[PDB]
């Protein structure tokens, strides 16, 4: 599969993922009190030079984590859990999809000195989100704040998707 | 190749560090001292991306050790110093990660030998001055200005951190 097909398949699932996220809530002003900056790594937003493999490996890791975030207990939200499952199934498919394509591309390359952009700061960034969730005892507001941050993640993954050009 | 992300991370670090250094204001015997900035540092030549990072790496390791010394007499906000050192530290690491990758592709040359020793001795004179001046507020002012000047060269070298 060319990078172009993967990139389109990504833009396409992101959009689907974002759509599902937008079918869970009804704005909560009260929750603005739990507002917290998680500081997505600066390179995810501003780095201008991404090689096809790096952007790909980066989105791969972001997805893996978004999956893990949403795998937590959202019961306190009252969200339609069906939609949550769709969101999860969708991301899971993108992850395994990306995995197979990277496996093919990377097979014969000089290592890849992989996630130079990814690993490092993404792991810590997501740790904050998780720690935040646990600290707030998975409250409905905590989920409202995270959901907004997750949507924000998707906004940047779309930016990253444009470096997947053939 | 990881030099683009490195240089990105380096510009980010250069900005924060300088911003912080400039911020510091406190509550003098001289106000200016010559520490004989190594020709190596004020040397206008084209540093290959690997040497630019080597020099930058050596410069930061030393700058770290300097701001690590006791500055309680300056009245400077320790929180800012804590941040500056944190930043410097985290960046010395990225540089290390990248330099390690082609650690074997570089050879022991006199340019490298003389650059490491001259830099070591320069920061050496700097550390010695703080010590002799018992880490006074007036020695620290002189040192901060020196380090800010160091960063002018760090900016220049960071421009070679690409491709
Ligand atoms: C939370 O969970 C759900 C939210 O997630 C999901 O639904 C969202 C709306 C959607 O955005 C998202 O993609 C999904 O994630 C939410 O909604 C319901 O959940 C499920 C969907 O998975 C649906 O429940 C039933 O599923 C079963 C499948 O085996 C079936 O029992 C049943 O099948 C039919 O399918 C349609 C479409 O889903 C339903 O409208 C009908 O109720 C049902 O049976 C028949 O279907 C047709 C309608 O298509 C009826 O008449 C036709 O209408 C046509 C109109 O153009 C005309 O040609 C003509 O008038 C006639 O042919 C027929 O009379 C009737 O027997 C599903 O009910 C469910 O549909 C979703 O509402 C939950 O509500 C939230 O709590
Ligand atoms: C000493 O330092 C901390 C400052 O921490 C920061 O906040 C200011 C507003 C920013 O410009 C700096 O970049 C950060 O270091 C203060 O909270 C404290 O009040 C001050 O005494
Ligand atoms: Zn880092």
């Amino acid at each position: 599969m060319s990078y172009n097909l993967l990139g389109f398949l990504q833009r396409s699932s992101n959009f689907q993922c974002q759509k599902l996220l937008w079918q869970l809530n009804g704005r909560l002003e009260y929750c603005l009190k739990d507002r917290m900056n998680f500081d997505i790594p600066e390179e995810i937003k501003q780095l201008q030079q991404f090689q096809k493999e790096d952007a790909a490996l980066t989105i791969y890791e972001m997805l893996q984590n978004i999956f893990a975030i949403f795998r937590q207990d959202s019961s306190s939200t009252g969200w339609n859990e069906t939609i949550v499952e769709n969101l999860l199934a969708n991301v899971y498919h993108q992850i395994n999809h990306l995995k197979t394509v990277l496996e093919e591309k990377l097979e014969k390359e000089d290592f890849t000195r992989g996630k130079l952009m990814s690993s490092l700061h993404l792991k810590r960034y997501y740790g904050r989100i998780l720690h935040y969730l646990k600290a707030k005892e998975y409250s409905h507001c905590a989920w409202t704040i995270v959901r907004v941050e997750i949507l924000r993640n998707f906004y940047f993954i779309n930016r990253l998707t444009g470096y997947l050009r053939n």
